[PDB]
This record gives structure tokens, C-alpha cells and sequence, in this order.
């Protein structure tokens, strides 16, 4: 495994520019969007989580295609105010429904440190 903690402090630090194969060695589920919502990362843990195929999902749009169940003022409106903001950090239990068994999670959403970049960190709950 990747010697990371869910909800670190510094989790960003660590995770930074971390390639997909590094991202795969974490504990728990872990996606890279863009400012607009579009995935540019999305490791094994989190395919394994919600059914999921790591490397299909990439490109998609985590709100509008991917996630519909996230659209919504408590998920996707904390995400947009966070990248409106520059400033992302919160954390918070959520329901993934879409297309799949209820999966009650913990999520936590941080901006990243590169740029247009916010994780989206998931584990079970
Ligand atoms: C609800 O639509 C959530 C769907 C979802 C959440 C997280 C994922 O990694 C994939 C789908």
C-alpha cells in the first residue's frame, strides 16, 4: 500500500502529482476533477467502492454523467462554491445510489495543490 491516512492533514501534500499507479496504492478511494466536475484521476480503491471502471470514468464529467446522485446543493454545490473560491476543504457523509447498491460513505473534498485540481476522497462508512 501508499502510507496515507484518510482525512490527513496534509493529504494533498502527499497525493500531489502522484501518478495513477501511486494513486491505486491508497487505502481509500480517491478522484481528480477539474474545476467544471471532468475526472482526470479515479483510482482502484474508489472502482472498487462504487463498481466503477478506473480508466472508462476518465474524461467523464463526475456531475453531469458519472455521479447524478451528487448534484445537488450538498455535494456538487459545496464543490462549485469551493472551486469558485480557490478554497476546497470539507468533509462530510454522503449516499451513492446511482445505478448501485446504497453505499453510505465519508467524503472529503479538497482542493488540491496543483492548479485546476480538487480531490474528492471516499471510503466506506
Ligand atoms: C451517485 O450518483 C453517486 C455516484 C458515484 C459516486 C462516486 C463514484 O466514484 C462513482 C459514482
Amino acid at each position: 500500500m501508499e502510507h496515507v491516512a484518510f482525512g490527513s492533514e496534509d493529504i494533498e501534500n502527499t497525493l500531489a502529482k502522484m501518478d495513477d499507479g501511486q494513486l491505486d496504492g491508497l487505502a481509500f478511494g480517491a478522484i481528480q476533477l477539474d474545476g467544471d466536475g471532468n475526472i482526470l484521476q479515479y483510482n482502484a480503491a474508489e472502482g472498487d467502492i462504487t463498481g466503477r471502471d478506473p480508466k472508462q470514468v476518465i474524461g467523464k464529467n463526475f456531475f453531469k454523467d458519472v455521479a447524478p446522485c451528487t448534484d445537488s446543493p450538498e455535494f456538487y454545490g459545496k464543490f462549485k462554491e469551493g472551486v469558485a473560491s480557490g478554497n476546497l476543504n470539507t468533509m462530510f457523509e454522503y449516499t451513492f445510489d446511482y445505478q448501485m447498491t446504497p453505499t453510505k460513505v465519508k467524503v472529503h473534498m479538497k482542493k488540491a495543490l496543483s492548479g485546476d485540481s480538487y480531490w474528492v476522497f471516499v471510503k466506506r462508512v
